[PDB]
C-alpha cells in the first residue's frame, strides 16, 4: 500500500516516515504542501494520504477538499494530522471528508490505532 505523508516540516514527515517503516509499510513517499502532493497522486499508485494541517501554497484542509471533489482521488483514505487544542480544525475536517484524525502530538499507539480504524471502517 503506498502512502503519501504531506508535510512542510521535515521532522514532521521523519515522524511518520518511521512509524510507518516501523509498522512494516515500507512504500512511502512525501510531500512538503498541497501543491506537490497533488502533482504526486494525480501520478497515480497511491492507497493512502497523511497529511499535515499548515502548509503554504495549499494546506490540508484545502488539499482534502481537492481530493474528495476530484473523482480519482476522492475515494482515497485521508488521515489529517491537527494541533493540539484545534478542536474546530477537528469538527471541519470531519465535514469535509476526512477519513480519521489524529491530534500532534502522538505517540507511535496512538497513529496505529487511527489506522487501524480507518482500514476496519473502509474495510480494508
Ligand atoms: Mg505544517
Amino acid at each position: 500500500l503506498k502512502f503519501l505523508v504531506v508535510d512542510d516540516g521535515g521532522t514532521g514527515r521523519r515522524i511518520v516516515r518511521n512509524l510507518l517503516k516501523e509498522l512494516g509499510f515500507n512504500n512511502v513517499e512525501e510531500a512538503e504542501d498541497g501543491v506537490d502532493a497533488l502533482n504526486k497522486l494525480q501520478a497515480g499508485g497511491y492507497g493512502f494520504v497523511i497529511s499535515d494541517w499548515n502548509m503554504p501554497n495549499m494546506d490540508g484542509l484545502e488539499l482534502l477538499k481537492t481530493i474528495r471533489a476530484d473523482g480519482a482521488m476522492s475515494a482515497l483514505p485521508v488521515l489529517m494530522v491537527t494541533a493540539e487544542a484545534k478542536k474546530e480544525n477537528i469538527i471541519a475536517a470531519a465535514q469535509a471528508g476526512a477519513s480519521g484524525y489524529v491530534v500532534k502530538p502522538f505517540t507511535a499507539a496512538t497513529l496505529e490505532e487511527k489506522l487501524n480504524k480507518i482500514f476496519e471502517k473502509l474495510g480494508m
